[PDB]
């Protein structure tokens, strides 16, 4: 396998449908990543993880550098070694989670959630080797929601100056700009004149893929998918689309919709644990008293492992007492319904049939 | 199969290896069971139990009474089906954990750790009905440690009382008595005086098993083998021997060459989330820095998934940040752990070099 390959199959509207080959194994998009927290995706073996369909997984750059360290996983062999996972894996930058958990046109220092750190387009970058990311991200600095029209370009600006830092960076690592991949992200947040100078930016810079970033920052589905609207044409149409920390089932199916190929939440994997199963008519409160005696499965059709063994009754009891299994098999099938979703999407779009399929699935969902 | 037959196919010394044959499946002996607190084996899925080797698992009354409640387990299709385990499954009486978590002659009424409960032979043998139990445990009053020779007897002869009782109780229910067994425990704490009555009783009575009650009371394993030494003497020999609440490896090793067929304890089930791993070289904690880097497997010699797919170093890492697999792989081996051991006893019984186990076990064990 080449390092990086990314081929269309198929098409219809803005929706595409095709693979990423890569050294570790090929992605089928469009693709939904589960999150691996702390060197594990919440509850799951890796193999469990691989048997719910999912072809890649993410890594969080900013938990990893605090524990176990950047370091130390590469002592150890590096992250998919580390945790049992050898497909592809994607690492963000971790700039999200140092404000979401001193920023100068240099980088970011800030104190642990009470050690000290630094985070910068060059140690960004450098961090994300040493875990062994099959596909890194450009480090940028987020606008928040919302955002003036002169913060909101300054930001963009600053995050494009340092994507072209993000870009040497990798480059000048021979084991990095050979056997892996990288991601530069738009930025400019709602600002459609914004959005197109930051892709005009990245494009010139060019990278194998471009992420559409600065969105579900809590501005509403719609303003979103407006966003994306006009966003995602102005990618170069030959690469990866990839919308962060976007994965509710609804905003998936609409962001391939419109021209987005990659996905990461750990939606799936926190509401697992909290108690939220979600099935192909909605999300549904296992915690609820309705389902303390219903035999049927999280979801009728799921084709997943827990769903063939376990009832809604029991995983009902497990989670309101706290038991570790109730969080296992939660996780195990939201997981597994998301690759399903994936599934069906890419082979709607492979069979032309993708716009029927987002009515479809919408109809029943919302029903 | 039959209900219920226990056949020795090899001693050494008191020591016994067999098998007991139930509808549900095979036993072997000596066995250890897995604790399945509330309708799971913390952490682990009933297959993974499986494959860990255990041929049966102890499901405890009294928090299953409580959550999800005896009866609704029942509608549901019993304990087996509610859990996912098809194999045996012995449950105790529930009257040890309503004293550990107003007494009469009758039995015992309480409040849930706010609701109120009632506990008695009768009731208690109902319950494990309920539950679908395969083994039955008499109901009795724990004798707590250290005891006086005058209330040690009278609780001793009450739990006699209640043992006729509860035999009475389960005979007196068709579908239990016809398919599932009930074992009878012995009391008299420390005295042997007592202990011989409380065999004698036991024996007149008639159980399709007998366990050893009121050790693991904090008396130290010195004076627990003393009282073994000549308490299982007196119980039938064409019987199983059952001690309760024993599980740490040298304690197990003893109890064996002393005649123990059958143990249960939530040791490497708890000690797996503490952070505790069993190995041959003696007990570890996996937590301590010891370990941050260390890329062998918890034990050296365990065939388990874990120790042939992840190192201390990750699993350090996963307890120290309270992820959820972290206690997964740890009970996982823990389990798997103590099953190779009783296989180990099992096979060193049956080809007359148990003592000589002993002798090498308790050597590195303790090295
Ligand atoms: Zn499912
Ligand atoms: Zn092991």
């Amino acid at each position: 396998r080449p390092r990086f390959s990314f081929s269309i199959a198929a098409r219809e509207g803005k929706a595409r449908t095709g693979t990423i080959e890569m050294k570790r194994g090929v992605i089928r998009t469009p693709a939904f990543m589960p999150v691996g927290t702390a060197a594990t995706v919440k509850a799951l073996k890796p193999e469990t993880v691989r048997a719910t369909g999912a072809d890649i997984i993410l890594g969080n750059t900013y938990h990893l550098m605090l524990r176990p360290g950047a370091e130390r996983i590469a002592k150890l062999g590096g992250l998919h070694s580390f945790m049992g996972w050898d497909r592809p894996i994607l690492t963000d930058s971790g700039g999200f989670q140092v404000m979401s958990l001193k920023q100068s046109e240099e980088g970011v220092t800030f104190k642990s959630h009470g050690s000290r750190h630094m985070l910068s387009p060059e140690r960004s970058i450098e961090i994300q080797h040493l875990l062994g990311s099959d596909i890194v991200m450009a480090f940028d600095e987020c606008t928040p929601y919302p955002a003036t029209p002169s913060r909101a370009a300054s930001s963009m600006e600053r995050s494009m100056r340092w994507a072209k830092r993000s870009r040497d960076a990798f480059d000048s690592r021979k084991e990095q700009a050979e056997n892996a991949a990288l991601f530069g992200i738009q930025q400019g947040s709602v600002f459609e004149n914004l959005r197109q100078q930051s892709a005009d930016a990245l494009a010139e810079i060019g990278f194998d893929g471009y992420a559409v970033g600065g969105l579900a920052g809590g501005e509403g589905q719609d303003e979103m998918f407006r966003v994306l609207d006009f966003s995602v044409p102005m990618l170069p149409d030959d690469k990866p689309h990839y919308l962060m920390g976007v994965g509710k089932p609804d905003d998936i199916v609409g962001a391939v919709e419109r021209g987005i190929d990659m996905f990461d939440c750990v939606l799936p994997t926190r509401s697992g644990r909290n108690g939220q199963a979600f099935t192909w008519d909605g999300p549904i409160n296992i915690r609820n008293a309705r389902f303390s005696e219903d035999l049927k499965p999280l979801d009728s059709e799921c084709h997943c492992a827990v769903c063939q063994k376990w009832s809604r009754a029991y995983i009902h009891h497990l989670i309101r007492a706290g038991e570790i299994l109730g969080a296992m098999l939660m996780t195990e099938h939201n997981i597994a319904f998301y690759q399903q979703l994936m599934q069906k999407i890419r082979d709607s779009i492979s069979e032309g049939r993708f716009s029927q399929f987002a009515q479809d699935f919408r109809a029943r969902y919302f029903a």
